């Protein structure tokens, strides 16, 4: 499986969606990610599936920095990609699968929230969930996503989503 | 040798139950009332107190009952809330879920009072809003055992916990 299917699939990445990989091929929609992102190339290689460099001696392997940086750069593509028609159908399926989990409010009633970001810079704050009933934003009940950071879902996302398909918010 | 009323406020998911006094339990003036709610009343309050005993696991089920509803009351006079108000400083009820209550810690509360109508809520006194347990194993207590009037009572009580919103 490829390396998008492999990290959408670990643990704590449910929120995630996997981008075409099309999209990423195109430089046009990664205009401006190359220089937020350390090891830029390699970190885009990997995501892609493309022959690891040539690696040579004691050249300290700095790999695991590489990995984080394929994380990092992931995470601000799938930004870019679930403002999309394409991406947000992708998370539209999440949403209609439950997969970001319910809200809290027991007048609520278990509406299916939506991921969001309380930031759109990287290190701020961590992926919360809003909830499109009683439109406030909660943390998530797992400790498993405790550590994905919300500017890889952005602040505009759930508003987005709404807006390209209206039908989809409560009524009254 | 731990005592029933130990052991029931120790088992998996009766963690928002706070052990009542065997003293307020014995005096027959704070039951009043209830002896009429649950079957086997006399064996049920006798197993909570520990004394002298197939019909067997139904009579456990009305201690369970039983000390639900004497719970309830219990944690509406000064010594309950104390105990509660204990519980709450530990968190042990469990944090808001807001994002903007920031982790502001919940009181046990009931949408009714009358036993099998809902089970046991989370209220915040920030946003003043009532929320589902996050852990499952909290989804088979029952409300009525803290009631619809506890979290107002613990503030009325203790204004100085009553948070800044
Ligand atoms: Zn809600
Ligand atoms: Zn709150």
């Amino acid at each position: 499986v490829s390396w998008i299917s492999w990290f959408c699939g670990l643990r704590g990445n449910e929120f995630f969606c996997e981008v075409d990989e099309d999209y990423i091929q195109d430089k046009f929609n990664l205009t401006g990610l190359n220089e937020q992102v350390p090891h830029y190339r390699q970190a885009l290689d990997m995501i892609l599936d493309l022959e690891p460099d040539e690696e040579l001696e004691d050249n300290p392997n700095q790999s695991d920095l590489i990995e984080q940086a394929a994380e990092m750069l992931y995470g601000l593509i799938h930004a870019r990609y679930i403002l999309t028609n394409r991406g947000i159908a992708q998370m539209l399926e999440k949403y209609q699968q439950g997969d970001f989990g319910y809200c809290p409010r027991v007048y609520c009633e278990n509406q299916p929230m939506l991921p969001i970001g309380l930031s759109d810079i990287p290190g701020e704050a961590m992926v919360k969930l809003y909830c499109p009933k009683c439109m406030d934003v909660y943390t998530p009940k797992s400790s498993r996503h405790h550590h994905t950071d919300g500017a890889y879902f952005g602040t505009g996302f759930p508003h987005m989503l709404f807006m390209v398909h209206p039908e989809y918010r409560p009524k009254r």
